[PDB]
């Protein structure tokens, strides 16, 4: 009645685009799909679930302490998430039969074709389509935030949408966003809260609410809310909308130079959001206000947003689950490469697939 043995499937070996792919035979007809510095990816047919899946062979997962710790951190997150608005892990394997021969990590996920950009390129979304997506984003973030994970890079390129307008969040909780350049007229930095983009204070899950506020506004108007040609420009665009900070917010900011800078800016009142988003549903404008609050301590939570009147057609407290606890002790801990490799191997071998 209890399992003793992990029975090991049969793997087959092949070369596609000068990339060795050794995988279980359950994965057939692999198609090269692309190669970034985050792994090579193949489309594949999973004969056990009937789904079509993305197989991802990590690239150089253990080449430095930083990168070893990134491989583990990502694998830990993917394993933990079990919510239909969050990319789950459906399988993770390696050809290695022991930690000594262990080198490669493959990650199996739902093949998720289109992202929120591609969706907006092809249609003008109806009002109900927009509402439904903000709901799902907030629903998956409620989950994420329940387990004390901060997405840290929530933006349209990190949301996958299917034909029935069903949404999953991608790429949450990782250190990789620091590898993109955030200088100039760049989309990555356009969705970030001012406090992390100028490192006024340290991260906070409220940082992600700022992001969904920026996406919602883009989904209602079709325009980027804050397309700043640089940090300072983006900050000015922000303060114009939400108003210069007050005393309670300025003392929360640790750098003495940054408060001198803010108080050098000409003080401005907050703008009237009804005159900024002409034509929008008043309930949508009301909720935007509560997401776009300069002081993160006063931003709305995802759990509060779901209960806001804008979502009355979709809100149901009995279908908005929270996650199990996510132990992140390991983030403060100082290990060697080989030790991070061993903990990654241990989670690879201990993976339990979904029922």
């Amino acid at each position: 009645m209890l399992e003793m043995s992990q029975e090991r499937p049969t793997f087959y070996r092949q070369e596609l685009n000068k990339t060795i792919w050794e995988v279980p035979e359950r994965y057939q007809n692999l198609s090269p799909v692309g190669s970034g510095a985050y792994g090579s990816v193949c489309a594949a047919f999973d004969t056990k679930t009937g789904l079509r899946v993305a197989v991802r062979k990590l690239s150089r997962p253990f080449q430095s302490i930083i990168h070893a710790k990134r491989t583990y951190r990502e694998l830990r997150l993917l394993k933990h998430m079990k919510h239909e608005n969050v990319i789950g892990l459906l399988d993770v394997f390696t050809p290695a039969r022991s930690l000594e021969e262990f080198n490669d990590v493959y990650l199996v996920t739902h093949l998720m074709g289109a992202d929120l950009n591609n969706i907006v390129k092809c249609q003008k979304l109806t009002d109900d389509h927009v509402q439904f997506l903000i709901y799902q984003i907030l629903r998956g973030l409620k989950y994420i935030h329940s387990a004390d994970i901060i997405h840290r890079d929530l933006k349209p390129s990190n949301l996958a949408v299917n034909e029935d307008c069903e949404l999953k969040i991608l790429d949450f909780g990782l250190a990789r966003h620091t590898d993109d350049e955030m200088t100039g007229y760049v989309a990555t930095r356009w969705y970030r809260a001012p406090e992390i983009m100028l490192n006024w204070m340290h991260y906070n899950q409220t940082v992600d609410i700022w992001s969904v506020g920026c996406i919602m506004a883009e989904l209602l108007t079709g325009r980027t809310l804050f397309p700043g040609t640089d940090h300072i420009d983006q900050l000015k665009l922000i303060l114009r909308l939400v108003g210069t900070p007050g005393a309670e917010l300025l003392k929360k900011i640790s750098s003495e130079s940054a408060r001198n800078y803010i108080q050098s800016l000409t003080q401005m009142p907050k703008m009237n959001f009804a005159n900024v988003f002409i034509g929008a549903n008043p309930l949508a404008v009301d909720l935007l206000e509560k997401m776009l609050v300069l002081d993160s301590d006063k931003r709305i939570t995802a759990a509060q947003a779901l209960a806001h009147a804008y979502f009355a057609q979709y809100h149901d407290p009995d279908d908005e689950p929270v996650a199990d606890p996510y132990d992140q002790s390991f983030e403060s801990r100082d290990l060697l490469i080989d030790e991070w490799k061993s903990l990654t191997y241990d989670e690879v071998i201990s993976f339990v697939p979904p029922p």
